[PDB]
């Protein structure tokens, strides 16, 4: 079997993409964020605190015919931004775009940090690294994909994540008419739980490419590219007026300024990141400082290849034994 579903991003910056998912019967629709760099299937449900809920849809178990709840699980999970969210656990019915697996763990948050509520557009998370991420206690609990594989055409999915426009999750099967040329794959460290893999090398705009092994996750769900000092100064450094700035946290440059493209290394593959991407507006409502889409990952202790990057490519997960990632141009 095989699914698709269209995944749209939340506002006019590309800060986040959801993605419709039935859960429960019959079905409640909720939109959620799709992410590689996580495990876990969490929810706002009808038992989050109330003050903690600002116009998300919540998931009502009690209204689920297939739902059960899995007695003693709890969860609890903290993302390297500093949000978190905690709860109970049930199983239930959960589908994508016409792909369904029963029994799928549907984490019920009862808390969550002050930076999901404040984003009424998403309404839980989707986790899809490895299983050996998930927090669920004191019986871990697998994901999507990885319930899913089994009846899945090919061990696959793939994400082509749209610039300021919708893109598209399919499950089972690699669409070729959504690229061009050849798929590159490379290898895949699953050692931490994370779709990680070494890229080789970078360019700044038309300047010569830089062979240097550069380790880091594929990760639908950060926004930014984070890659090491080194290379992030190289890029700033061919953009006027761009400076680092602690108040701030990051890298900003003059809005006046056109930013040059950004190219990644895959095998022997180019990925080009059009400078445009690279663009996240405004500081503040404006200001004519705006923020860097390629920011520093020495604060972080790994490097994020997120959306800025991942928009670029047509982007294969092969959940095969030996997994890899593949990169299209497209
Ligand atoms: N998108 C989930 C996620 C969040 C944080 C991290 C970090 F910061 F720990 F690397 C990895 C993955
Ligand atoms: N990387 C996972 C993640 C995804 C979304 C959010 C946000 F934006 F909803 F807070 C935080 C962390």
């Amino acid at each position: 079997s095989t699914g698709s579903a269209t995944t749209t991003p939340i506002d006019s910056l590309d800060d986040a993409y959801i993605t419709p998912v039935q859960i429960g019967t019959p079905a409640q629709t909720l939109n959620l964020d799709f992410d590689t760099g996580s495990s876990d299937l969490w929810v706002f449900s009808s038992e989050t605190t109330a003050s903690e809920v600002d116009g998300q849809t919540i998931y009502t178990p009690s209204k689920s015919t297939t739902a059960k709840l899995l007695s003693g699980a709890t969860w609890s999970i903290s993302y390297g931004d500093g949000s978190s969210s905690s709860g109970d656990v049930y199983t239930d019915t959960v589908s994508v775009g016409g792909l369904t697996v029963t029994g799928q763990a549907v984490e019920s948050a009862k808390k969550v940090s002050s930076s999901f509520t404040e984003d009424s557009t998403i309404d839980g998370l989707l986790g899809l690294a490895f299983s050996t991420l998930n927090t669920v206690s004191p019986t871990q609990q697998k994901t999507f994909f990885d319930n899913a594989k089994a009846s899945l055409d090919s061990p696959v999915f793939t994400a082509d994540l749209g610039y300021h426009a919708p893109g598209t999750y399919n499950f089972g099967f690699i669409d070729t008419t959504a690229y061009t040329g050849s798929i590159t794959y490379t290898a895949v460290s699953t050692k931490q739980g994370f779709w990680e893999w070494t890229s080789t090398g970078y360019a700044v705009g038309s300047g010569t490419f830089k062979s240097t092994s550069i380790d880091g996750i594929a990760d639908t769900g950060t926004t930014l590219l984070y890659l090491p000092a080194t290379v992030v100064s190289a890029y700033w450094a061919q953009v006027s007026g761009a400076k680092s700035s602690s108040s701030v946290g990051g890298y900003v440059f003059p809005c006046s300024a056109t930013l040059p493209s950004f190219t990644f290394g895959v095998g022997s593959a180019r990925i080009v990141i059009p400078g445009d991407y690279i663009d996240f507006g405004p500081i503040s409502t404006g200001s004519s400082s705006c923020f860097g889409g390629i920011q520093s990952s020495a604060g972080i202790g790994i490097n994020i290849f997120g959306d800025v990057a991942l928009k670029a490519a047509f982007v294969v997960f092969n959940g095969a034994t030996t997994p890899t990632l593949g990169f299209a141009s497209k």
